[PDB]
């Protein structure tokens, strides 16, 4: 089994399927210690995941027009 439990990261799990139409609030958070941990509650599952940072849309969205 795969048990990374050492804690430089709080998002240990991302989902990729989150849709920014779907996300309520969304924050990156850039921990230089870890890398890009992002959260999006769902407007309609008003459910947090963690999201994952290499989607384009997030990236283009929250890094180029949030944080640009």
């Amino acid at each position: 089994k795969p048990v990374s439990l050492s804690y430089r990261c709080p998002c240990r799990f991302f989902e990729s399927h989150v849709a920014r139409a779907n996300v309520k609030r969304l924050k990156i958070l850039n921990t230089p210690n870890c890398a890009l941990q992002i959260v999006a509650r769902l407007k309609n599952n008003n459910r947090q995941v963690c999201i994952d940072p290499k989607l384009k849309w997030i990236q283009e969205y929250l890094e180029k027009a949030l944080n640009k």
